[PDB]
């Protein structure tokens, strides 16, 4: 089998989040380290989320390359991801960037998407939070103990992780339950984040009341950046009901024309 790296050929060396580490594999290779103790999850939650994000392997989804976990803190190991968050990208140079280029970060993250539409996964927390930044600004996505497994136009259970509810479809907080397409309305929520360059949604309002504006129709306001053309591309990810949300692979078409 190819999971299990030599503990000993990774030298750590700074701390990226909280804990991920920047790391250097065989002197030649940038690494980012996940730093997992013991207690903190699973030894086979653990094995099972790092088998499946080696399993969805894509250039618009962040790169496994492998793990540590003959001894403890167990290493989780892939590509390193020189601009960081989108989130804190977005926030601290936004503003200088084309609207073209903002609707590529959209396009990266709607063809990783796609990905794993294609196998029957939907992301279960698709947010700027959980986006990464190459070099050239390409946006990939961390599906790392996110993805569920959900047949096409169908619901499952949302037993599980909960995750925050302002980048919800109304069945997770309404139904208990998530869609093939849940995942559809929390991309045009990322989309929303991207134009408005990192701005909180519904930023004045809480959780509870969120869910019940949501319900009653309300939608988030075109942010200045965005074209009507792509807000109308993000306003369609909101359908309340899942089989009138478009597919990833819809998505990627109507992105494309407006060059990708
Ligand atoms: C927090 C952070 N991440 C960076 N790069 C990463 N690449 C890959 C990462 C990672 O977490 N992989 C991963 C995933 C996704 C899932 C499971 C397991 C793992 Cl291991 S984190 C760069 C960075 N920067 C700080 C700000 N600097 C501005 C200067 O201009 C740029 C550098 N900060």
């Amino acid at each position: 089998g190819h999971m299990e790296l030599k503990r000993e050929e990774i030298t750590l060396l700074k701390e990226l989040g909280s804990v991920v580490k920047l790391g250097k594999w065989k002197g030649q290779y940038d690494v980012a380290v996940k730093m997992i103790k013991e207690g903190s999850m699973s030894e086979d939650e653990f094995f099972q989320e790092a088998q499946t994000m080696m399993k969805l392997s894509h250039p618009k989804l962040v790169k496994f390359y492998g793990v540590c976990s003959k001894e403890y803190p167990i290493y989780i190991v892939t590509e390193y991801i020189s601009n960081g968050c989108l989130l804190n990208y977005l926030r601290s140079h936004g503003k200088g960037l084309e609207p073209s280029q903002l609707l590529e970060m959209c396009y990266d993250v709607c063809e990783g998407m796609a990905f794993l539409e294609s196998h029957q996964f939907i992301h279960r927390d698709l947010a700027a939070r959980n986006c990464l930044v190459d070099r050239d600004l390409c946006v990939k996505v961390s599906d790392f103990g996110m993805t569920r497994y959900v047949l096409d136009d169908q619901y499952v259970s949302s037993v599980g992780t909960k995750f925050p509810v302002k980048w919800s479809a109304p069945e997770v907080f309404h139904y208990f339950k998530y869609s093939s397409k849940s995942d559809v309305w929390a991309f045009g929520i990322l989309m929303w984040e991207v134009f408005s360059l990192g701005k909180m949604p519904y930023d004045l309002y809480t959780n509870s009341e969120v869910v019940l504006k949501v319900s009653q129709g309300h939608r988030l306001y075109r942010p200045h950046l965005a074209s009507d053309t792509i807000y109308q591309i993000m306003y369609s990810c909101w359908h309340e009901l899942p089989e009138k949300r478009p597919t990833f692979q819809q998505l990627l078409s109507s992105i494309e024309p407006l060059r990708e």
